[PDB]
DNA sequence: ATCTGTACATGTACAGAT
DNA sequence: ATCTGTACATGTACAGAT
DNA sequence: ATCTGTACATGTACAGAT
DNA sequence: ATCTGTACATGTACAGAT
């Protein structure tokens, strides 16, 4: 009982997630279309799907989708913004449009993206569609989609480089005792992606890992069988959808927690599983056992004000520039009220 | 352990790797290179390595290396030959013409033409000291016999290379799915499969390239044998067996028909039946070689070892190996297994 | 002038050597 | 314990080709 | 270059078994 | 209460074709 099930309540509808998929498809395909089927200056991007409804972990409903437009540029010098760690200038077709004293644009490259899709979006007949207001800095095209629901995706434009991950994940990543050597060496031979977020504010991109985070979401175990048809089940995706909830149920309620996201969440779990790598450690009989020392964890961090990004070490999400301490002190309480009274807001709708 | 000793007898010196693999490679970089000549009919052929030494499971000498010349030959259709499950006939200005009879793709011709190539490329070696072995007939390798001064042996195998899905007959082999997973399972089964020559236009399946695999992934956690994760005598197993029939096969021409695969597809069994590492502590290396022996006796003895990626192929039926040869071979194991291995002290 | 099969450049798991 | 040679995967440079 | 075909992972849904 | 077996559904990798 109890938490599973909560659980149970969390748990998408087959029904629902067929109806919200064919309609997301439908619009991603056409505008993917879009973007090479004419000259284009993004002519040749692919899908990505990343986040959490194909990560397995969306809960409630499957109400928000995320897709990367990934670029492959070649030929592309990398520096890093203040120190910061995951913020970069880029520099060195029809992208020339998009620089400026050497320097690839975010900010321009994002307009003339975000231009065509609310052009493409205007040709949409069949589908109740718009793309919402921007949010500035923000990576995001986002597409608010009606019908069986409201829908919302988030298109996000990615460069996708070659070359070896900057120095500043060689750090990251600490999946050594866990994943092992050969899947962290194996990751590394990936690309790695930029995403025009914008701490030069308005020309800078920050890292990308969420095609290596997917992976891990569906090879989370140090057992090759763990949630497998010959394996057992772990509560791990279990304890990152609780968690999740917890936080959405309080965001929901207090406006004093604008600034956390579920990233927060999931890249604490990243942390745990690393900490906690045994498949034992994560047996669905101790769900609660697990969900609390999640919890635990979750709650040092605010107190230490430290949540390190799991792939770049030294950026600290949980810095005083980022999150006020009077925030992360708000969080503590509330969480530590639910935690010390069964949940309440489990109960709510 | 008594085993410990005999594994560091059998351990290879690297000095000793490195003048073999400079040498060997030398050699193979040119015949792979002579291949991609002018109209020959291999061009396009890619360089596989697979067998022991490259699952660094090699014993005792770096002093054998097998080598795959891989083909992609697209759009085939294959024969199952006599229900037999590995063996096949191969059908479809193309270079492999030459080799065609109505449909049908000759593993002889092909093989031949191979070994002429080979055989010519090797007489233009002065480097080094290398001549091509007379052949086996019914095999499919080119061996290279080398002296560095010591002798190397070098099978080039050539493949052909297919990547549609493989034959039905191995559908229910690799059953590593309570070891390695589905997940695993599925991958290496979108990898192609490989044909190699073995009555005159059959081919025999190779898979090779999953065994390598499967030796260098071998644990039921990500971490067996790596730098942060716990060793496992899993490949100590496979060297002590390996050196058991060694031994034994240089006494008695009795074991001619035994040959190391049957203990590398004991084994893979074994892995199959005893999939935790905690099953494979070094600790507890007597026990896991006795097991393995235990079982290879239960194989000679019922006369029954299948493929591990064919199930219905048996390496120890009747057809292949007389019982009388198997009542030999178990005699001298149970033989060697309780007199306390007398002949891991020989030579 | 650009294109490209071939081979160099880089990085590290594995396991022998010290 | 750290150091180190081989194998091998992937990214890239460029002589020689087009 | 783009697209379908195949295979099976990851899910949800529910009855019958335990 | 949970587990197991079948049915139902989407996502994804890659072969092969055009
Ligand atoms: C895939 N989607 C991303 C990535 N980064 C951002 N997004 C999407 O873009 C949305 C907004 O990005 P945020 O990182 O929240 O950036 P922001 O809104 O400008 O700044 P915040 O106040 O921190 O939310 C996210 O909720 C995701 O849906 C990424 O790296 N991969
Ligand atoms: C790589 N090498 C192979 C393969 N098959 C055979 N070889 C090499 O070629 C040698 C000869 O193969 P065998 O199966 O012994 O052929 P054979 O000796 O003619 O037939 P048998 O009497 O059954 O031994 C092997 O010892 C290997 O070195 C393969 O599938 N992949
Ligand atoms: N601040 C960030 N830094 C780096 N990557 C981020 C950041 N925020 C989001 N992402 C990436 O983008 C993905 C999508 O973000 P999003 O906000 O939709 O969360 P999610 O993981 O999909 O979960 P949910 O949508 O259920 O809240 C994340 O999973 C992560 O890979
Ligand atoms: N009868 C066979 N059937 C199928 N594949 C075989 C057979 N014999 C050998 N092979 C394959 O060819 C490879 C090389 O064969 P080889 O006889 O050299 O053995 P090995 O595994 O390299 O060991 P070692 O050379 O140390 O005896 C094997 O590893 C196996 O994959
Ligand atoms: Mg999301
Ligand atoms: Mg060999
Ligand atoms: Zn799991
Ligand atoms: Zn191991």
């Amino acid at each position: 009982d109890k938490l599973k099930k909560v659980l149970d309540k969390l748990r998408l509808k087959r029904k629902d997630i067929s109806e919200a998929a064919e309609t997301v498809n439908k619009v991603v395909e056409r505008l993917l279309r879009r973007m090479q089927k004419r000259e284009s200056e993004f002519k040749g991007v692919e899908q990505l799907n990343t986040g959490s409804y194909y990560e397995h972990v969306k809960i409630s409903a499957p109400n928000q989708f995320n897709v990367m437009f990934k670029l492959e540029v070649p030929r592309i010098e990398l520096q890093e913004y203040y120190e910061t760690g995951a913020f970069y200038l880029v520099k060195f077709n029809p992208l020339s449009h998009f620089l400026e004293g050497e320097v690839l644009s975010a900010t321009k490259m994002l307009s003339k993206f975000r231009k065509i899709i609310k052009e493409e979006v205007k040709e949409i007949k069949d589908i109740d569609v718009s793309v919402e207001k921007e949010k500035p800095g923000s990576p995001a095209v986002t597409l608010l989609i009606r019908n069986p629901e409201e829908i919302s995706v988030d298109i996000i434009l990615a460069l996708e480089s070659k070359g070896s991950w900057p120095i500043s994940t060689k750090e990251g990543l600490p999946i050594q005792g866990w994943l092992g050597t050969k899947v962290r060496t194996n990751l590394r031979r990936e690309p790695f992606y930029l995403v025009p977020k914008n701490a030069f504010q308005g020309e800078t991109w920050r890292l990308s890992f969420s095609h290596t985070e997917k992976y891990i979401l569906n090879n989370h175990g140090i057992e090759k069988t763990c949630c497998e048809s010959s394996g057992a089940k772990c509560c791990r995706k279990e304890c990152l959808k609780l968690m999740k909830y917890l936080l959405e149920q309080l965001k929901k309620e207090f406006q004093e927690l604008d600034a956390f996201c579920s990233y927060h969440v999931k890249t604490a779990i990243f942390h745990m599983w690393t900490q906690d790598p045994q498949d034992s450690q994560w047996d669905p009989r101790n769900l609660s056992s697990c969900f609390d020392k999640l919890l635990a964890f979750f709650l040092e961090c605010l107190r230490t004000e430290k949540l390190d990004h799991y792939f770049i070490p030294k950026f600290n999400l949980f810095s005083q520039e980022l999150i006020d301490r009077k925030s992360k002190e708000f969080l503590s309480k509330k969480i530590e009220y639910e935690r010390n009274n069964g949940f309440p807001i489990f109960d709510k709708l």
